[PDB]
């Protein structure tokens, strides 16, 4: 919070400017990420506002998604259904009736019955059953190659600080490269997948059945397999390895193999994906982050 609430009452400002007969009553944060930030209004609305950034086009596509999906889908899952939006190069803003519910963490999951697991898998398992299963047709410009973006990271990196790096910092990145070279998993069936599908996205009842997914920021056609990642990932975060395996034998039709080793090559990008991500956005502090983490897991067992 500020000294003079600054943030919120720009952010007024802004709304009450933009969508004409809105009226803020009440206004706080509720989140933020990298370069966004995130508004709950009224008690009930979620308004997710950004000012200019690095990936332009960026809630237009999210807009989109919601948009197909909405039109599309078949659940009783909730999802942001968007009633305001503007969207310019120097400010974009996604308004939606907020879903209502409880964030999954570990901690709920592990207070959970054994069946009420269960039927929380089940049914994140049939909604990625039916996303997958989408014909993506109305929204086949949405794709993303992600084996095509590491390619074009790289060179990126070679083009700028590859460098100034350490042999450490070097071997940890061909390595990786050697790697993604030689991998299978890119070839696989491609879907609209919600890629970002961690458990900081995903809403309970009081009954702890899922209720709702949020974020579809950084959705788009792509392997079927990004569901999972995070799913399959063993950290403080996320509720662990076994979850995503039981998640996957329950969607079924899949390689689960394939998709551990899909989880792993991205898990290991990750410190990779950070210098990247502070090289474009000229934030010095990301590509030291992920520098310092090439040599923590160097030195890890
Ligand atoms: C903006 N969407 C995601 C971003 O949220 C972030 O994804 C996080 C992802 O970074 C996070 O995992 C990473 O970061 C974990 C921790 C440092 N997160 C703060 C440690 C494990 C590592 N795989 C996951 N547990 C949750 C997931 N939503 O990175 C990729 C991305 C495309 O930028
Ligand atoms: N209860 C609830 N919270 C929501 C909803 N939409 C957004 N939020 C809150 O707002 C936060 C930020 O929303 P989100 O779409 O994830 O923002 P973002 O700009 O894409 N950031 P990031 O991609 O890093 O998660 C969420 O973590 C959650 O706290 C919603 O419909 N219901
Ligand atoms: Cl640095
Ligand atoms: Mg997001």
């Amino acid at each position: 919070y500020d000294d003079n609430a600054t943030n919120v009452k720009a952010m007024k400002y802004l709304i009450e400017h933009y969508f004409d007969n809105f009226k803020v009553d009440s206004i706080e944060i509720i989140g933020s990420g990298y370069d966004s930030v995130a508004y709950l209004v009224n008690n009930e609305y979620i308004f997710k506002t950004k000012f200019s950034t690095n990936k332009k086009k960026g809630y237009a596509k999210e807009k989109a998604i919601y948009n197909f999906l909405n039109t599309n889908l078949e659940t009783n899952v909730k999802i942001p259904n968007i009633e305001y939006s503007y969207i310019s190069d120097e400010l974009s803003i996604l308004g939606y009736k907020e879903i209502k519910g409880t964030f999954l963490t570990p901690e709920i999951y592990s207070t959970m019955s054994e069946e009420e697991q269960n039927l929380l898998k089940r049914d994140i398992a049939s909604f990625l059953r039916q996303m997958h299963g989408l014909d993506y047709t109305d929204i086949s410009e949405c794709t993303i190659d992600n084996k095509q973006n590491v390619l074009e990271e790289y060179i990126l990196l070679r083009e700028t600080i590859y460098n100034d790096l350490t042999d450490i910092e070097k071997d940890y990145i061909e390595s990786f490269m050697e790697r993604l070279n030689a991998t299978t998993v890119f070839e696989g069936k491609k879907c609209l997948c919600h890629n970002d599908f961690s458990c900081n996205h995903l809403l309970l009842d009081g009954n702890n059945r899922l209720t709702g997914i949020i974020d579809f920021g950084d959705s788009g056609i792509i392997d079927e397999y990004c569901d999972f990642i995070y799913l399959l990932e063993d950290s403080e975060e996320e509720i662990g390895t076994n979850f995503g395996e039981d998640i996957l034998r329950m969607y079924g039709n899949i390689d689960i193999e394939k998709a551990k080793e899909y989880q792993d090559i991205v898990e290991e990008y990750y410190p990779i994906e950070t210098i990247v991500y502070g090289i474009k956005n000229i934030k010095q502090e990301f590509i030291e982050n992920g520098r310092k983490e090439i040599y923590k897991r160097t030195y890890k067992d």
